[PDB]
């Protein structure tokens, strides 16, 4: 049995890949992810001048996840697309680039940039609809308004199929609302379902200190945490963008785990927290253990299941 | 070395006390969790008249937490009213009653009734504000301007300190917007962070179904899934709110969770999830676990650590 898939006009011998910011920031970790066995990779998101993020420490993680106010750290832009237009090996797998400009006049001129090495190398952008806090202003997908705006800009200016990576929603309203936002446009193909659960706060009990040092050790949290919200947004926006594909990330670290990203709804599985935890090693143990599942279960496709979550009545 | 607390002119022996939902229904539970040593005890949300709540199964627990969408079932306010008028014994401890209208005349009915109890007989109101106005509309604290109608007209009708049951927020801008109105509510006396996190979707392997009926099984979570997000909110309102105390809810298994939550600025400390699966006895363990940690750390009252989360540089 093989895992082997067909999304976007590309082939991908599994659906497993890393999550955006983990083993993807230089070139190194981009040729370390190709290395792997993860059926495709995606960069660190980018923006268009290098940074070199916040303070240390800017990550930390426990047996129930990870909590990070990375700050946008990366090579930047020029980069970025170098790796995708001369470096990286296609013959190897697909490559996902992740924009997160700080305007949108920013992302435009990304994008702009990125089309032509789309067009010619087939690399996929993924765009992300999270920012950085700007008192008085929502994250950019927690305003809808702006989202529209932003989406409207890019669609226009891009001109080819992309994904959006969209924090988690909680509240049944956010979900209709956002997934009618995505419907409008047409060369949005997938959607990424989860960012980091936004602003926890984790607390060592021995030093009564937080753990990170940037925004009074505010930060997203990933892994084990978050694996039912996950679920959810995957499931709700399966659901309701049915033209659309759907990319499950967030608290996967078992092949069982990603079995229940794709009974939700997901197309790729993408690995955060324990990809940064276990390293690239994961990515055999993952698609063993999917195997292992389907095999008891008398699954020989992912398609037999996607989507497949049973409800009651 | 001492857990009492002296607040909203009572006395606690200790901080802990039932989230509001669990063990809190009926006059034998309520009953029970004034025999436990709990310091205080608050009842189930009210609705005007008796509800049956969603059908069955509408809770699961599970290592790592609970999910439920109950549907708001209780024996309705006359009940809960005629429990804090003549039933409770207030020399055994605090009594708070937690309302939960479905719009805000219905809110305010109830705590226009509730008030001369409240100031004979010394009931606290908990308003519940993660609980549905107009459908296909946000829950009434995801939406602020729903949020300060309710508080406006909470205020006006009840005329006595009040307290409020706030959902989670994951973006620093709803933290300002949230605080920033309730600090237009004088009345407004303490801030109970949080209410489960919302429409997260539990799903079984080997069934591969999801695990409550009512939502298609999205429901809210509580337990290990949500302590930094707690403990995050918690933070938040501290520091936003300093002419306000802050109650903590979400996470609390042991002692040191709870020490957690007081670091981070928690007075009472609310204990749903990890009561529920271990039923009443859990307040003397927690009592002797937080005692323990004070011993070892040399702090005789609550007040010599709560808020002093210590942050990096
Ligand atoms: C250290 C770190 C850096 C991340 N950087 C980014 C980023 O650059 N872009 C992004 O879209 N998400 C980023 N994330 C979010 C992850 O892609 C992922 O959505 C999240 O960690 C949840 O997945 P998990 O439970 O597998 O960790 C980062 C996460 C971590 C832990
Ligand atoms: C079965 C169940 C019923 C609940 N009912 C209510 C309720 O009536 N009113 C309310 O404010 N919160 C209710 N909640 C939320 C809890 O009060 C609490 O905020 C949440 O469970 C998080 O705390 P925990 O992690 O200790 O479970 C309920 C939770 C559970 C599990
Ligand atoms: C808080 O300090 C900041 O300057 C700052 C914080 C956050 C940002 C935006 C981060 C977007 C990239 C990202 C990161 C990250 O790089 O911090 N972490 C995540 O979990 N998800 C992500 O999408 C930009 C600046
Ligand atoms: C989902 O179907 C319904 O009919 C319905 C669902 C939910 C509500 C509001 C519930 C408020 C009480 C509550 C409940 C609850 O009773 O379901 N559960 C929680 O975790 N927190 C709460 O605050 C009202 C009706
Ligand atoms: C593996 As690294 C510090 O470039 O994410
Ligand atoms: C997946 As079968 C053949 O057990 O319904």
């Amino acid at each position: 049995m093989c895992l082997k898939l067909n999304l976007l006009d590309h082939v991908f011998a599994n659906p497993f890949m890393n999550a955006a910011g983990v083993l993807c920031s230089t070139e190194e970790d981009l040729r370390c992810m190709t290395a792997s066995s993860s059926g495709a990779l995606v960069s660190k998101s980018c923006t268009s001048a290098p940074r070199d993020g916040n303070p240390e420490p800017r990550y930390m993680a426990f047996p129930l996840g990870s909590i990070n106010s990375m700050g946008l750290p990366n090579l930047g832009f020029d980069f970025y697309l170098k790796y995708a237009s001369d470096l990286h090996d296609y013959s190897k797998k697909p490559l996902f680039l992740s924009i997160s400009g700080l305007s949108v006049e920013e992302n435009v001129a990304m994008v702009r940039r990125l089309a032509p090495v789309a067009q010619e190398k087939g690399v996929l952008l993924e765009l992300n609809l999270s920012c950085p806090n700007v008192p008085g202003k929502p994250q950019v997908a927690y305003d809808f308004e702006a989202m529209r705006t932003y989406l409207q800009q890019v669609s226009l200016a891009y001109g080819l199929p992309f994904g959006v990576k969209m924090p988690p929603y909680f509240d049944i309203a956010h979900f209709d609302t956002a997934a009618a936002v995505l419907n409008e446009f047409p060369l949005v193909k997938f959607v990424t379902c989860v960012n980091s659960v936004g602003n926890g706060l984790v607390i060592d009990a021995e030093s009564e200190s937080v753990v990170i040092k940037p925004k009074q050790g505010f930060g997203g949290l990933g892994g084990k945490y978050i694996l039912p919200t996950a679920l959810a947004n995957v499931n709700a926006f399966y659901r309701r963008c049915p033209d659309k594909l759907v990319f499950g990330c967030g608290g996967v670290y078992s092949g069982e785990d990603a079995f229940l990203h794709i009974l939700a709804g997901a197309s790729m599985v993408q690995v955060g927290t324990a990809l940064q935890e276990e390293g690239p090693g994961i990515f055999t143990r993952l698609e063993d253990e999917l195997l292992e599942i389907m095999a008891r279960k008398g699954y020989r496709t992912l398609e037999e299941f996607r989507g497949r979550v049973k409800t009651i009545e």
